[PDB]
């Protein structure tokens, strides 16, 4: 499936090269810009465990999700990953605990130590 073509396709996008944060770009954006910090990010997505016990989308609350790049707001993977992205991108996210919810997890929803994979469309983003 998805998460096992992004361990065996996806670029080590993390800085330490530890293999965190691995993506494939799904569908190729427009333009050469990407988001900066503290930009305001526009996405649609679609999140599960790799393990498939509980998924999440945007979809399901009928409206983008929007986020300030690197501003506190989502998981490490995603300040990472989406700051790669350009407009009109679509990529594959799979990402180690570290770069999640850690050995705390966020019980009930997330075990301790879960893998997470996601899929994610970036529509735009605007400056501060
Ligand atoms: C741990 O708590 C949650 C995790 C996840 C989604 C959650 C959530 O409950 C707050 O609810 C959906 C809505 C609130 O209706 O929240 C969206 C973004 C939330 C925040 O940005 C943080 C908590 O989420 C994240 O950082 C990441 C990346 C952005 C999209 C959501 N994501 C998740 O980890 C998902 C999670 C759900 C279970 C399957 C794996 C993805």
């Amino acid at each position: 499936g998805a998460p096992a073509t992004v361990t065996e396709q996806g670029e080590d996008i993390t800085s330490k090269k530890d293999r965190g944060v691995l993506k494939i770009v799904k569908r190729v954006g427009n333009g050469e810009e990407t988001p900066m910090i503290g930009d305001k990010v526009y996405v649609h997505y679609k999140g599960k465990l790799s393990n498939g016990k509980k998924f999440d989308s945007s979809h399901d609350r009928n409206e983008p999700f929007v986020f300030s790049l690197g501003k506190g707001q989502v998981i490490k993977a995603w300040d990472i990953g989406v700051a790669t992205m350009k407009k009109g991108e679509i990529a594959h996210l799979l990402i180690k605990p570290e770069y999640a919810y850690g050995s705390a997890g966020s019980l009930p929803k997330i075990p301790s130590n879960a893998t997470l994979f996601f899929e994610i469309e970036l529509l735009d983003f605007k400056g501060e």
